[PDB]
């Protein structure tokens, strides 16, 4: 079972284009919004997260509960959480590529010999790095989006390209959730199978 | 530039299920078609060509002309053509996706300290291997998929997703080229942007 669980911001630029903001610096567009954390944990319960390396550093710390596979290049240095964290396992784009499209990899720790299954059985959630993201979507089984609406502009240094939405929303949507946040927030979260 | 260039042939399982040819053992479904042969080599001049490992070693030998990039697990040997050449460059799925999805990548050759700058100016074409291809449909700036029709019924090891079919066929179809290779044979080349 693949999940995606990933969220955006639909902004405007300071010209007033459209874009869609994803991600700021080692942080997100909209801030810490308690409704989007408790939905993220809601929705990778569970599963075993797979991510990038910059979304394993934009991390304060490992998430409690579930473990953390990051896809990045070996040949450099184990990317950490902001609290020097090492992930459960780290994988190569290879491995991810082949696990996704179907098969099976093997995962072994980091300093330490273990090492374990992970296949088609095996629940993941795709969370972090609009790459991993837009090569899952084509093998996923569900899609958990998030739209976090704020009334004024909001910056980023990571977007989304339209034309994944696009592709999403040619799925069957089968659940939405729509929350007034506050006086100029609002958040949706989507489920598309 | 980022150049798709593959073909399948939509037939039937020995059921009367339809499924789409792409893969035969180490070579075709529908074999060796002169008229396909011909239009792969016209659409792949001029560029660098991708594939995966299992394509490069369905190749009796190096296409004439034309770069051979190879995206492979390179902990394992490297994948030879059936006359046994080595390709121009072996790069990781981390090197593929970097590129496709933006990025700016360094090639090196094989057995020798060569190397070279592959961006987003030089004029790459991916072509075997439906995982590479459903990976850079997203960032490919042109689509040419050519459909084989059988009279009778074709073999495969290796199908494509009808999904990955449909994604192409919301982009805008700008040429087709359909041909009547014999009594039992038909050839649609389509150009999508
Ligand atoms: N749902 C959401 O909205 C989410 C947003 N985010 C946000 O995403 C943004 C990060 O996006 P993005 O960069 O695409 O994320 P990824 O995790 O996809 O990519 C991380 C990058 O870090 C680099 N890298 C690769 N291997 C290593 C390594 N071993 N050590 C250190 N660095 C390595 C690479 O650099 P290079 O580019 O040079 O190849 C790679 O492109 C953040 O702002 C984060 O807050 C994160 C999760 C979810
Ligand atoms: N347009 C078309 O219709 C085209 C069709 N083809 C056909 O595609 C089929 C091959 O498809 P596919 O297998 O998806 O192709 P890819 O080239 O995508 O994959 C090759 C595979 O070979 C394995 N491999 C990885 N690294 C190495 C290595 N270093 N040495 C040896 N093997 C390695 C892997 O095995 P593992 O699965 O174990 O991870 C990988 O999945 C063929 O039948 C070919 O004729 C080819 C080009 C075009």
């Amino acid at each position: 079972m693949i999940k995606l669980v990933f969220r955006y911001s639909p902004t405007k630029t300071v010209d007033g284009f459209n874009e869609l903001a994803f991600g700021l610096g080692d942080g997100l567009p909209w801030g810490r919004v308690k409704k989007d954390l408790q939905n993220f944990k809601a929705r990778t319960e569970g599963t075993i997260m797979i991510m990038g390396a910059k979304t394993f550093q934009s991390l304060p710390t490992l998430l409690p509960g579930r473990s953390h596979i990051v896809v990045c290049d070996l040949a450099r240095d184990y990317p950490v959480t902001k609290d020097g964290d090492l992930a459960h396992f780290y994988i190569t784009w290879e491995q991810y590529i082949t696990y996704i499209s179907g098969g099976e990899i093997q995962v072994s720790s980091p300093n330490a010999p273990f090492e374990t299954m992970l296949d088609q059985n095996s629940k993941v959630s795709v969370i972090g790095g609009p790459a991993l993201l837009y090569a899952a979507l084509p093998y996923a089984d569900e899609v958990v989006v998030s739209r976090i609406v704020k009334r004024h502009r909001v910056n980023s240094t990571v977007q989304l390209d339209a034309s994944f939405l696009d592709d999403i929303s040619k799925r069957e949507m089968v659940e939405t959730h729509w929350y007034k946040i506050d006086e100029v927030t609002t958040l949706t979260e989507s489920v598309y199978k």
